[PDB]
């Protein structure tokens, strides 16, 4: 009943989104008041990141020796880094092949939206200071971020928002610590594994929510959208993202699954499918993560100690569908503007789009921060950001899509790859 719901619960909302629009006139105070439900399901997915993450990589990690969990963490981070350049790859070749920029002018595309004002540097610079928060309370909650103010100075400040790649790297070495202390640790390690399993059951709870909440998420943002015309103009450069997207999520992605593990990936991804589903409704792969977290062990029978690990680093790190998707719209934009770009200029932009969003799963704008760090990267101007926010919502919901669907598949390839490991163990 928990996957038909879902099914029933985005038929119907597209079904009540499409007539409420095409037949009803609602203003956008009345459109935001329709998606309330949803919005509830949103911050009740979001309550359950801070626990669910911190337990489940303390117990992940305390599970493990520490050599076997080094060895599951580099496997892991070969294959996110591994997958991550393939998407880049064919989100590169795709643009190229198809040219979705030559065949359009600057001028024709209207601007939408405000472009972020990014510095390369300090951006970068703030990953690392968030991966080491200075207060462990206040990265539950908030981030870290620097700005140039006046013959320059750094000035940073904390702004709402949790700390996720803070909190995992130090679930990370607490729970390394807590693993090597043994008795003394072990009150730890049952403190946080029964945190993780009473998560779990929360999240057992907000399931029996989220059919009624994903029909007004899915059946609000068709309402909200104003003009259709808009993404006929730029068709071209969304039939390219998707078929990147797609290709990655269809082909390379079932691929690589199959050759580490000699098993059909379409299973494996069918048991995936209330995550995948729920990633395409919220557009955030750590909201999405408790979901995740069921399918890959009830569904897909997946090493819990394998789970713990792989799905929480993944959705921090392990931005396949963000990464095609920057490669793809730094090259768009190149295009618009008459810009040749080199075999300089397209590796640049592959190492840039590699490092995206490393820290804002679910954070909004996160996509086009990083298109201004890609698109400074090769010397086009940050304001042509604005050409693409017009449809980024939309896509942000198939880009979440495929950061979950890596995450999964990783663990699957992680657990067959250190299978030596959890027999030995
Ligand atoms: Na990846
Ligand atoms: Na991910």
């Amino acid at each position: 009943w928990v996957l038909l719901s879902t099914v029933a619960a985005v038929v119907l909302g597209i079904t009540t989104g499409v007539l409420v629009r095409e037949h009803s006139n609602l203003s956008t105070l009345e459109k935001f008041y329709f998606a309330f439900p949803g919005e509830i399901l949103m911050r009740m997915l979001k309550l359950i990141i801070l626990p669910l993450i911190i337990s489940s990589m303390i117990t992940g990690v305390a599970a493990l020796d520490s050599n076997v969990s080094g060895k599951i963490g580099l496997r892991a981070v070969v294959y996110y880094f591994a997958t991550t350049l393939i998407a880049v790859i064919l989100g590169i070749v795709l643009v190229v092949s198809i040219k979705p920029g030559v065949t359009q002018k600057v001028g024709e595309i209207a601007r939408t939206g405000s472009t972020p004002e990014v510095s390369t540097v300090d951006a970068m610079l703030d990953l690392i200071r968030n991966m080491f928060p200075e207060n462990l309370v206040q990265a539950a909650f908030q981030q870290y971020k620097t700005k140039r103010e006046e013959e320059y100075k750094i000035v940073g400040m904390y702004s709402d928002g949790i700390n996720v790649l803070g909190l995992i790297v130090f679930a990370l070495v607490f729970g390394l610590v807590i693993g090597k202390m043994g008795e003394k640790g072990q009150i730890l390690v049952d403190f946080f594994n029964a945190l993780s399993d009473a998560t779990m059951k929360i999240v057992q709870i907000i399931m029996w929510y989220m059919p009624l909440g994903i029909l007004f998420l899915i059946a609000g943002c068709i309402i909200e959208v104003e003009d259709w015309e808009i993404f006929r103009k730029l068709g071209l450069y969304m039939a390219t993202v998707l078929t990147g997207l797609a290709i990655h999520s269809i082909v390379i992605l079932p691929l690589i699954y199959f050759i580490v593990v000699r098993k059909n990936p379409f299973r494996f991804a069918m048991g995936m499918a209330q995550a995948l589903l729920t990633a395409l409704m919220i557009s955030s792969s750590s909201a999405t993560l408790p979901v995740t977290f069921r399918c890959a062990e009830e569904n897909n029978q997946v090493d819990k100690r394998i789970t713990r690990f792989v799905l929480p680093v993944g959705a921090t790190i392990n931005m396949d569908g963000t990464a095609l998707y920057e490669a793809v719209a730094a090259v768009f934009i190149a295009q618009l503007n008459d810009l040749d770009l080199g075999i300089g200029q397209i590796i640049t932009i592959s190492i840039t789009a590699t490092s995206a969003s490393i820290g804002a799963a679910g954070v909004p704008q996160a996509g086009l921060v990083t298109m201004v760090i890609v698109l400074s990267a090769v010397g086009l101007p940050a304001e042509d950001v604005t050409l693409i926010i017009a449809v980024d919502c939309l896509l942000d919901r198939f880009r979440t899509m495929v950061n979950v669907l890596g995450d999964a598949f990783g663990t699957g390839i992680v657990e067959k790859l250190s299978k030596k490991e959890l027999e030995q163990m």
